[PDB]
């Protein structure tokens, strides 16, 4: 069946910053489809936003180009090994809907889980390549899924999985997960009420940068061919 | 005053093609805030969108690396002249929120009207430098407005201007932009209810690809700096 993406960010910055240091970056594939850019740099503040600006735009710049996904991640660690010397890491996803393959890509590295909604059932997977920047031959893990209606992918900064840590209390990440995404609930609640729960388990004050990046695969139920994208920034 | 930003795209393709020349990609600014970069390539279908792409994808690449707008404007003619030659135009429009500046900018090289709301009205502008990539001294105009509450930009493709001449009665751009932006209408229904009137225009079937973005600037009614964005599409 033809399928519509939803995809869908919430974030947040530390407590005590005034920027994050987890840069999301959006980008159109040449050969259709989109793939969502997740890094989160390390440190948080001015610097370190800099710098994920700069390792997410080495990736993107490649995406743009129609290189794959797997080399996309290949120089982007290249990159930032090279300009901070082998001492600065960083994590790195790539999540693509890539219309030519008719497949969903995620490309990790970043020693986060993530979780996986198959038809509703969710569950947590741990494969990952490990953070860039440090290890010279470091590699991407990568996961191929059919782009079917129900399919649902959830990526979070590790800003999430801390999150309650301060006060011993983590929280659940699997089962909040499972919770929040209703059978028709759209990819921006799942991704809003991920990070609320977050916030709350901080008690209001981030311990650090959060965001969580949400992929729904679902049936087309809008008969024109429309395409939207909105970003809303509050407290600019 | 703190400002709430808002940004919307609405677009769809020319009736009887399988996709849009026209390309919208977001990016990160690295002095804070983001850029709309709006691209319709010379013509229609896969050719126009592999020029728009090619076009996009310089100036993100551009502002990523903190080049001025009105530099970055320049130079991705440069590159666009440099690729194909001089032989082949595009539109291009830079829309802005520069959150070290305070300010809105844009970067004009597309010769299509936008709307301008302030003061609880809309206005339409004209100004614009020349169309890219053919002339070898093409230069962009910039408009810059503060960033306050109250502010919106509404920047379309010329499939929206030009809705309306095959049945003989062209979209009123300005009237119906007034009527569809209320005081408190969101970013998505403006851009939304603005690509169906021109839909309805052409009778439901598009004469020329069609794209909408609309920047709203809001009083802040929010108390958490959470960003959230949010694409829908079809694979399809
Ligand atoms: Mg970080
Ligand atoms: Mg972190
Ligand atoms: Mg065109
Ligand atoms: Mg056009």
């Amino acid at each position: 069946m033809p399928v519509t993406i939803e995809l869908a960010v919430a974030k947040t910055h530390k407590f005590g910053t005034r920027e994050s240091g987890d840069t999301v970056e959006l980008v159109e594939r040449p050969g259709g489809g989109f793939s969502a850019v997740l890094v989160d740099g390390q440190g948080s503040g001015a610097g370190a936003k800099r710098l994920s600006l700069l390792v997410a735009g080495a990736a993107v710049r490649l995406l743009n180009e129609g290189v794959r996904d797997g080399a996309a991640a290949r120089a982007a660690h290249d990159f930032l090994y090279a300009m901070r010397d082998g001492k600065v890491s960083a994590a790195l996803d790539i999540l693509s809907v890539d219309l030519a393959s008719r497949s969903v890509l995620v490309t990790r590295n970043s020693e986060v889980p993530m979780l996986l909604g198959r038809n509703g059932e969710f569950e947590q997977i741990s494969e990952s390549g490990g953070r860039i920047g440090i290890y010279r031959h470091t590699r991407p893990r990568v996961l191929e899924f059919p782009a079917e209606p129900g399919l649902t992918v959830i990526l979070v900064s590790d800003g999430i999985i801390g999150a309650g840590g301060r006060r011993g209390q983590p929280l659940e990440f699997l089962a909040t997960g499972g919770r929040v995404a209703g059978p028709e609930t759209p990819a921006q609640a799942i991704a809003d009420e991920l990070l609320e729960a977050a916030l709350v388990a901080d008690d209001g004050r981030a311990g650090d940068d959060m965001t969580v990046v949400v992929l729904r695969l679902r049936n087309v139920e809008e008969v024109e061919p429309i395409r939207r994208m909105a970003l809303t920034v509050p407290l600019g």
